[PDB]
């Protein structure tokens, strides 16, 4: 399963940009495509997405007016257009496949590597965390009843200069490939990611996330920079 987004684009203020992404080697029609952006040095912001079967698009309220998401089933290609470009809109624009696995049918999540385009509610996380290799650290995520209280929590790892990767879904489930030293949990309006037997490769940004019934949008945490201190 393979994502290819459009090449990096410099753009004039006031204009509009269409980012594309093409997906290969799966059932395109069975995926939800979502779009998430990240300004340099900053966090994640859901713009919107399509849902399968119905083919209907939906949008984060800060972007209503300005965004048109569209999907071409023929070419297995999603498109995101945002207009009225300001400097604030400078960001890496990620397309994200959401789906269920073929055999067991559990959730999964695949992020494109992002299109840099050159020209805000969030869950609470501590800004930083650290440990020496072998140690255990726990990263916390705090929200409210309308999000973490009522909805499934995901955790995303983000290595420097790379796209987020799903670590935990459905509060405590690990995708295939994720080591059992990562553990998820939630209780009330609060969630936790536990990392045991810490390794240098874990130096990364960790984001919790969940849907919010009040806002009617997908909400990321402020993120936690985990520094693995030698040694
Ligand atoms: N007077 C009116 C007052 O009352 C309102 C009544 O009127 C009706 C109110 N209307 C509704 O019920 C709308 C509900 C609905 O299904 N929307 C369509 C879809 C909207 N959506 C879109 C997207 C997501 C999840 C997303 S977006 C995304 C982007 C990147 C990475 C992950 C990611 N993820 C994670 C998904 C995994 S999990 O599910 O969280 O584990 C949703 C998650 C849950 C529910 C809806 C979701």
């Amino acid at each position: 399963v393979q994502l290819v987004e459009s090449e990096a684009e410099v753009k004039k203020p006031g204009s509009s940009v269409k980012v594309s992404c093409k997906a290969s080697g799966g059932t395109f029609s069975s995926y939800a495509i979502s779009w998430v952006r990240q300004a340099p040095g900053q966090g994640l912001e859901w713009m919107g997405g399509t849902i399968p079967i119905f083919g209907t698009a939906d949008y984060a309220q800060e972007f209503q007016g300005r965004v048109t998401i569209t999907t071409d089933e023929s070419t297995s290609t999603a498109y995101m257009e945002l207009s009225g470009l300001r400097s604030e809109d400078t960001a890496v624009y990620y397309c994200v496949l959401l789906g269920t696995t073929m055999v067991t049918g559990h959730y999964f999540d695949y992020w494109g590597q992002g299109t840099l385009v050159t020209v805000n509610f969030m869950l609470t996380q501590p800004p930083s965390a650290s440990g020496t290799p072998g140690q255990s650290v726990t990263i916390s995520c705090s929200g409210s009843g309308s999000n973490i209280g009522n909805n499934k929590v995901n955790w995303y790892q983000q290595l420097p200069g790379t796209a987020p990767k799903l670590l935990i879904y459905s509060n405590n489930q690990r995708p295939s490939g994720v080591p059992d030293r990562f553990s998820g949990s939630k209780s009330g309006t609060s969630a936790s990611l536990a990392i045991s037997g810490l390794q240098s490769e874990d130096e990364a940004d960790y984001y919790c996330a969940a849907w919010d019934d009040g806002l009617s949008g997908y909400v990321f945490g402020t993120g936690t920079k985990l520094t693995v201190l030698a040694a």
